């Protein structure tokens, strides 16, 4: 499914992510509009190291689901990769929880550093009622 903007960001917040280990919602939206576009189906094959990104969070393979075919993987969320492709997000959003929970935080994701970090996100959730 792709989201639109305000409906996705009142389902994150009905998911309790606002503020989770101190990360404003409006910093999730920027991560899932830089990391997918709001797509749930997206995957992107890493061909330098073998492990593919998934769904609305572009959750990596090596550490926090299992796919089977990604060398020297562990299953940190103990998620089959398939569950963060479904149209409801739920298992996506734990995940992305468990991933925060390490010391990293949201500075896991090099796309949040790049377009996120320092920067007014408010845009994100204008108008959303959230």
């Amino acid at each position: 499914k792709v989201f639109e903007r305000c409906e996705l960001a009142r389902t994150l917040k009905r998911l309790g992510m606002d503020g989770y280990r101190g990360i404003s919602l409006a910093n999730w939206m920027c991560l899932a509009k830089w990391e997918s576009g709001y797509n749930t189906r997206a995957t992107n094959y890493n061909a330098g190291d073998r492990s593919t990104d998934y769904g609305i969070f572009q959750i990596n393979s090596r550490y926090w689901c299992n796919d089977g075919k990604t060398p020297g993987a562990v299953n940190a969320a103990h998620l089959s990769c398939s569950a963060l492709l479904q149209d409801n997000i739920a298992d996506a959003v734990a995940c992305a929880k468990r991933v925060v929970r390490d010391p990293q935080g949201i500075r896991a994701w090099v796309a949040w550093r790049n377009r996120c970090q320092n920067r007014d996100v408010r845009q994100y959730v204008q108008g959303c009622g959230v």
